[PDB]
């Protein structure tokens, strides 16, 4: 049927993955086969994660990037990206907006916030 | 009594960019007493000027709240900044973890996901 896959940098440094794997876990938890994927450095990439799935029967896939902002680059290169492995599996992605974007981060970051005061 | 918050985030020319993470800041920052985004470079105001402000209305105490899901050479930068306004400016400045270390962001992410999938799905 369809995939939603949350798109992360990849980092050599395992702190920052092992960040992003709690980052992603409710999610990976909650929505049947929802997955992390890395841009670069890190397993599993978009590729891997897309190969499996058309394996598997899923041609229709959300990608949901993990980022706070995207900048000029990123602007360009993840649509560039997606485009590539549509053309080369024979799928269809949509690229959905950065989590940055969306409201509920900044509503988070206020509950943040709160407890972070409660502690100083 | 009364402390500064401080969200900090990268600076970029990149207009885009920083116009996301004023967004980020800004329930925050209209919502609560005393809290101001900053950036560590690239663009104004800087964590000196944020502090210099605070510092100029009489707040001697803050918290930075990195606005990072996870942190990079930024573990060493941040705290070497923090020493050294402290000691320009005679404050107190507390470092916490970044957003991203906090499970709310976890939660709010299946939020969005959620979304993102009723909008592919239905």
């Amino acid at each position: 049927p369809h995939q939603i896959i949350l798109l992360a940098h990849g980092s050599s440094d395992a702190r920052w993955c092992e960040t992003f794997e709690k980052l992603a876990e409710p999610t990976v938890e909650s929505i049947e086969n929802a997955a992390i994927a890395y841009m670069e450095l890190a397993e599993p990439s978009l590729d891997t994660i897309v190969n499996r799935a058309k394996g598997q029967g899923v041609e229709q896939f959300t990608v949901v990037p993990l980022f706070l902002a995207a900048g000029r680059h990123l602007r360009k290169d993840v649509p560039a990206m997606i485009e590539r492995l549509e053309a080369e599996h024979g799928v269809t992605i949509r690229l959905a907006e950065p989590i940055g974007k969306n409201p509920r981060l900044g509503l988070a970051i206020r509950d943040v916030v709160k407890e972070e005061l409660e502690r100083s």
